[PDB]
């Protein structure tokens, strides 16, 4: 078996190998990359997502989210308080202000220490889940707006045509902005490109060990656990690397820098934080190996997790037994 210790692998495709997305994902998996739950792909040196980022300031963040923490430094939840709309220009100015800017630090490790020590005492503002793309329409390789759709994948594998579309989202981050522990909707893959700015640190649990993370989460967030049998779908719980180590949860960490792709694999729990002002783009995707994960994905039916139009069809076709109850939560 390749990559038996489930280490995060880093890939360096040639421009030639960068031409066929599906084939390269399949190549990564042949080398065991999926075992980690997360891989990094450094694009060929000749590749660019677009010519410049000079004209992005007028993108609107219609609902910036202030991420308010509760709990203890290593074990907390976060809630999103909706803020008034602002442009990316305004947001970047806010990110750079004395109140929100990245503190002085030695290196990524020092900044990670300061994150876990101090996150809970600040409420950074996250421009998340903004439908759109920063890829130039003339970028032909690994253009997150031109991937094949999950609906087409299901049709090709399963022969059923379904409604739904699949489009990317932009994330504008600042220091301490945080993504809670989660897998993707329907345990899909995700791909994330860091277009610009400061890094993003990721933590990930190997898919083969996800249930160990879930078990610890139920012990650490016991009221959440009683409220819903899949509360990590709410995307609100944080658990520090220290706490995961204390409880013997296998995980890995890696820092993504501007110009790099990350791929999360089905049922790879991940969480992380942004180092400073940045802009990422991400989209879910599927492969034939995903199908079985989609069939087994947990679902939130308590009504908190409230997800996209397109997830309906996935649950309807892959999880017909769940469908009724899950849709009661959706409506
Ligand atoms: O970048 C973020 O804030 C969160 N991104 C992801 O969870 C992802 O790409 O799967
Ligand atoms: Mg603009
Ligand atoms: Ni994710
Ligand atoms: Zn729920």
């Amino acid at each position: 078996a390749q990559n038996p210790n489930c280490n995060i692998m880093i890939f360096h495709p040639t421009k030639e190998e960068f031409n066929d997305f599906d084939k390269y994902i399949a190549y990564m998996e042949s080398q065991g990359a999926h075992r980690a739950g997360l891989a990094k792909i450094i694009p060929p040196k000749e590749w660019k997502a677009r010519e410049t980022y000079d004209n992005i300031s007028e993108i609107l963040i219609a609902t910036p989210l202030q991420q308010v923490a509760s709990g203890r430094a290593g074990v907390f939840t976060q809630y999103h308080k909706k803020k008034k709309a602002m442009t990316v220009g305004e947001y970047r100015h806010l990110a750079n202000s004395k109140k929100y800017q990245t503190p002085p630090h030695q290196n990524f490790e020092d900044l990670e220490r300061k994150y876990w020590k101090n996150r809970i005492y600040n409420s950074p503002i996250y421009g998340a889940d903004i439908s759109g793309s920063l890829f130039d329409e003339n970028t032909k390789q690994w253009n997150l707006g031109h991937l094949g759709t999950i609906q087409d994948l299901l049709e090709k594998e399963c022969g059923v045509v379904i409604e739904g579309v699949n489009t990317p989202y932009l994330y504008f981050g600042m220091w301490k902005t945080t993504f809670a522990w989660h897998t993707e909707d329907m345990d899909l893959y995700s791909i994330n490109y860091l277009h610009l700015g400061e890094p993003k640190t990721w933590y990930v649990v190997p898919p083969e060990h996800g249930q160990r993370l879930e078990r610890l989460a139920r012990e650490l967030f016991p009221g959440s656990s009683r409220g819903c049998g899949a509360f990590l779908r709410h995307k609100v719980a944080l658990i520090s690397p220290t706490v995961l180590k204390e409880n013997g949860i296998p995980f890995n960490r890696i820092t993504q820098e501007a110009g790099e792709f990350m791929v999360t694999f089905p049922y790879g729990y991940h969480a992380g934080f942004n180092h400073g002002f940045n802009c990422a783009e991400a989209i879910n995707f599927a492969t034939p190996r995903w199908i079985d994960y989609g069939k087994m994905a947990s679902q939130c039916s308590c009504g908190e997790a409230r997800v996209t139009f397109s997830m309906d069809a996935f649950v309807r076709i892959l999880q017909p037994e769940r469908y009724d109850l899950w849709k009661r939560g959706q409506d």
